[PDB]
């Protein structure tokens, strides 16, 4: 198990969460919404492969992104 592979999955999970909240506000165009739907399926596949739960990975990703942007 690779630390960077796990961190990369966590960040992608959190950024998908940001994309989903943007989309919930009705701001996405059709290609944006197509990427959102396809990426959710890819993230579920990646999580199953890594043995990582998406809800947990999203919360870890939130902390990673907040730490990244504090600088």
């Amino acid at each position: 198990m690779d630390s960077n592979t796990m961190s990369s999955f966590q960040v992608d999970c959190f950024l998908w969460h940001i994309r989903k909240r943007f989309a919930d506000n009705g701001l996405g165009d059709a290609p944006f919404l197509d990427r959102l739907r396809r990426d959710q399926k890819s993230l579920k596949g990646r999580g199953n492969t890594l043995g990582l739960d998406i809800e947990t990975a999203t919360l870890v990703g939130k902390q990673i992104v907040e730490w990244i942007l504090k600088e």
